[PDB]
Order: C-alpha cells, then structure tokens, then sequence
C-alpha cells in the first residue's frame, strides 16, 4: 500500500542501515546490482553495468530477461510491494528494490523485451504515470536509475568509487563468470571485473 512505503520513510536505517555514515547510501547502490546478480546465476544475463552520473545519481543496467512488463504491471509491484509475492547497522539483506525507490527522490525505470520498449517514473516511491512503451528495440534488460533523497539521507550524501569498486570487486570474484562493469562519469575512470 501507500503506507507499506510510509513505513519504509519512517524509519529507514531499520530496512536500509545507518543513514548518516554512508553506509545505508551505498547499500542503495547494492540491493540494485544484487537484484541484477541474482538474474545472472538465473543463466539469463551475463553482462552488468554500473555507472556514477555527475548529478549524483546511479544507474545499473543489465542484460538479462526484463521484470515481466504485462498487467497494475507486475514489475510496477515489484517497484512499490514490500517483500513482493513473499517474505524477507547495514539494514537487511535483500531489502528489495521498493526499498530503493521509496528513499529515492526520483526513480527512473527502463526494460527492453519482446520487441519493445518500457519506461516508468516514480517520485517517492509513486508512480508519477503508468508503465508505457517508449519504442522498438531488439535487446533485453532492466535499467534502474535512482536519485537518493534527501530527507533521508545526511552528512555522506555523495556517492563514492573507492567504496562500490571494493564490493563490486568482491561481487565478480564470488560469482564466477559474471562481468561487472563500473564508470564515473565525474571523471571518466572505469572498471572492469571479470
Ligand atoms: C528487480 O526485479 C527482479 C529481477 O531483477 C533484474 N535485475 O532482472 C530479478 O532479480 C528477478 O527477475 C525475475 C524473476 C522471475 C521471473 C520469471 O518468473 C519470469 N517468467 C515468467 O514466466 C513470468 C511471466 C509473467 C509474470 O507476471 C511473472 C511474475 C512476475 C515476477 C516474478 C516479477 C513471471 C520472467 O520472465 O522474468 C523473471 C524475472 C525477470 O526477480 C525480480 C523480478 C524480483
């Protein structure tokens, strides 16, 4: 509901982690790249990309099926139901997407399947219209872009490479086969862990 998301706002370090020294900020960044991880041990996607926008917003892009688009769309659920279809100082494990989109200011969402493709605004965790195609394509796979907000998060509130380059890193090394890409377009520096 409208509340499940009040709830989140209302206390967030409980679901995300500790909002003040960067940690819950760049577990933010994790959930997403988990969610795009756990696509890949599926055997559908085999190439993520992860990039810092100079607005201070990130994105996470993969190659894998596309959260199903079809009728409310379920992927529209997966962005705003807590724990969707299920049950669950660093916040929780495998919070969720709808986590992300409800402390984000603004959450862009972006699939390509079938054929087509799907995009979808929300603000707050709300949908600001529904789920539409934008276009044609031949490719497969989510993008999710978010801008953190900043009524929840304080003091750290830009992220940094050196903390997601580590985990990222780790990320590659403990799921074998998975390629992980990373770029800073404050500067132009990019990684590649293979
Ligand atoms: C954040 O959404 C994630 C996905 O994340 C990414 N990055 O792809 C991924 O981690 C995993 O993605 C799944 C997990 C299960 C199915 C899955 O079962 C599919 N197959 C279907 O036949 C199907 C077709 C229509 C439909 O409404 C549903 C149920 C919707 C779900 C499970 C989101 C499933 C499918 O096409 O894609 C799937 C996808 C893309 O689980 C989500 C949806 C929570």
């Amino acid at each position: 509901v409208l509340k499940g998301l009040d709830a989140v706002r209302k206390r967030p370090g409980m679901y995300i982690g500790d909002t003040d020294d960067g940690t819950g900020l760049h577990h933010m960044v994790f959930e997403v790249v988990d969610n795009a991880i756990d696509e890949a041990l599926a055997g559908h996607c085999k190439e993520i990309i992860v990039t810092i926008h100079a607005d201070n917003s990130v994105s996470v892009q993969d190659d894998g099926r596309g959260i199903p688009t079809g009728i409310v769309s379920a992927a529209e659920v997966i962005m705003t139901v807590l724990h969707a279809g299920g049950k669950f100082s660093g916040g929780l494990h495998g919070v969720g997407v709808s986590v992300v989109n409800a402390l984000s200011q603004k959450l862009e969402l972006v699939i390509q399947h079938e054929g087509k493709i799907h995009r979808q605004i929300y603000e707050h965790g709300v949908p600001q219209a529904p789920l539409a195609v934008t276009g044609e394509t031949e490719k497969t796979g989510t993008m999710v872009r978010f801008w953190p907000s900043l009524e929840t998060f304080t003091n750290v509130t830009e992220f940094e490479y050196e903390i997601l380059a580590k985990r990222l890193r780790e990320l590659s090394f403990l799921n074998s086969g998975v390629s992980i890409r990373l770029r800073d377009k404050r500067d132009g520096k990019e990684d590649h862990f293979h």
